[PDB]
């Protein structure tokens, strides 16, 4: 028997989602189980749970981000520059690796989408426009980004069967932590500026390992190691949503914990 919108809303309220909350979900649909009407069921359940004053913020990115193709170059390679589509926020699909639910959030009526092609965020609710803008190249997850405003606005992270590596908000801790040797990357994105395609080159913190020891492809990154420590040490509301084991995390709390975790382990 597939889960119905009404059942998921009950489970979400028991977990601690309240009317008016600001919530950022990380979802594994395989762990939730079958849904009355597919993934849209869970989207409808989330929106009903935060109510007409609440807000949802999602990390959706872009299916065709040319990050790896432009990484480390001072300009896009000519093959890429000539034919790559410009990022069109109204039509560019979400990145499927971060979850199949994100394409449903993105196309929900009234959803606003941030301008950063690789770090694109989508938001639904009365405060959506204030959350999604500005989102400039060179400020993907740090101060001035949608993540910073989420943290200041009492955001909650809702992890529905997702692992500890999935907590995007911890990239804010990497950005602001006073530690030595932080990795940076250079890359290029094709934006749409008043109708025409423009390539912008920028640098930003490496989001695949903020220090060399976290950037190995074999081992865990800093996000995973912080989240695991936090969950072993902290009382966090835990409970099912659908068939998936879920958690509701205070975003400002886990991010503060991560800044201190990084700074305790590395000199300034
Ligand atoms: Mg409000």
């Amino acid at each position: 028997t597939p889960w119905s919108k009404s059942e998921l809303v009950r489970q979400l309220r028991d977990l601690g989602v309240r009317s008016g909350d600001m919530v950022m979900p990380h979802v594994s649909l395989r762990a939730v189980g079958p849904l009355a009407d597919g993934p849209q069921t869970l989207v409808d359940a989330l929106i009903e749970a935060v109510g007409p004053t609440g807000n949802i913020l999602a990390f959706v990115s872009w299916r065709d981000s040319p990050y790896e193709q432009t990484l480390g170059h001072d300009a896009p390679p000519a093959a890429i520059a000539q034919s790559w589509p410009a990022f069109d926020p109204d039509h560019a699909p979400a990145y499927p690796g971060f979850g199949a639910i994100n394409e449903f959030i993105r196309t929900y009526p009234g959803c606003r989408r941030t301008a950063h092609p690789d770090a694109s965020m989508a938001a639904i609710g009365p405060d959506a426009a204030w959350l999604v803008a500005p989102h400039e190249m060179g400020a993907a997850y740090g101060p001035r980004s949608p993540i910073a405003r989420f943290l200041a606005h009492a955001g909650k992270i809702l992890s529905i069967g997702a692992g500890p590596d999935a907590v995007t908000a911890l990239h804010y801790a990497e950005a602001v932590a006073r530690i030595e040797g932080k990795r940076r990357v250079t890359y290029s994105m094709p934006l749409l500026r008043e109708g025409k395609r423009v390539w912008v080159t920028t640098s930003d913190w490496d989001s695949n390992g903020i220090l060399d020891e976290y950037a190995a492809p074999d081992g865990p990154d800093a996000v995973e190691r912080i989240a695991r420590d936090y969950l072993a040490r902290t009382r966090v509301a835990q409970g099912p949503v659908g068939g998936a084991q879920s958690r509701l995390i205070d975003a400002a709390d886990i991010v503060s914990f991560g800044i201190e975790w990084l700074e305790a382990r590395h000199a300034a």
